[PDB]
């Protein structure tokens, strides 16, 4: 048998809607796509792309530590900007969280995003005990 | 070893390129995106975004049916629109679909879809048995 | 544990930034997005989307082999293009590298993709030995 577990934490946002923030199956971790939103006002920061960057990651890691995992367990993630030239900025505060054993990553630019966001992340990854090599 | 299948089920649109319906790898399907294509017709069903979503959705069942999963055994959909604005559309028609152990999701609208499309719907489902917690 | 190997082709693009070129969990190789890039030049080859289609799935060979996967072992790709109608060719392309038991694909159009580029490839695949059923 598969074991499925459904990932929720209250401290990142979840608009209403027929989805969970992260779906566990054994030891892979899929996550929805993150917005960059306050969890206490339920709206997106201020500040553009820069802010939206931290607060969507700063949300991301409330669901992998629920779930048993960590930014340095994180495999994959896509990451889906409004502007390709918001991308240097974005990934500059990428380098905030992500600091070893690097995710694959892929980046474009999209047409529109929810909520009129300038991204929006999403993220595969490992939960319990990894081994490097 | 790793188990493949090539999963196909004739009652959704088949592959206009060198692709297939959906693989399967052990306990994990891996679905290709899905178009709100009539099989009888090969074209889309008349309507819009929400019957187009309608009937990406029966077709995936299809598809999930032929490889031993079903909706409830879904883990992450992306959705691809052509307008943002059409997103509470899609969501009230996703609802007939998932009712429990709702999958992980990212929407956002793209520039273009195959066929002039309004909606594409890409998932990842598990096969066999599933225990959730 | 799961065991993860950070993958690195030295006849691909080395990463500047804070990414790999794919990483492999167990036996789930997730591949980076990949761009038609001269390793030796480190620019797009010239020519557009045929052109950048060859060279990106030249460089997920180096990716794929360094693994221990193959094009045969692809599971999904997902090709992200500047223009829908280039889809025909590509796919004239694709068909050079990816022969048999076809990866399932997503194809959509987005607003723009780094450097400009016509497309970008992004790929699931199994490493070691797999049994197609
Ligand atoms: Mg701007
Ligand atoms: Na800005």
């Amino acid at each position: 048998k598969t074991i499925r577990k459904i990932i929720s934490s209250p401290l990142c946002p979840k608009p209403v809607g027929p989805y969970n923030q992260a779906i566990l199956v054994n030891h892979t971790l899929y996550l929805s796509g993150i917005l960059g939103i306050d969890v206490k006002t339920e709206k997106l920061v201020n500040g553009g792309a820069v802010a939206e960057t931290r607060q969507a990651l700063l949300n991301m890691g409330h669901i992998l530590k629920e779930a048993g995992s960590n930014y340095n367990k994180v495999i994959k993630t896509t990451i889906f900007l409004q502007d390709i030239n918001d991308f240097t900025d974005v990934n500059e505060v990428y380098k905030e969280f992500f600091k070893e054993n690097y995710p694959a990553r892929s980046t474009f630019q999209v047409g529109k995003l929810p909520m009129a966001a300038q991204l929006e992340i999403e993220a595969i990854a490992i939960t319990g005990e990894v081994e490097t090599i």
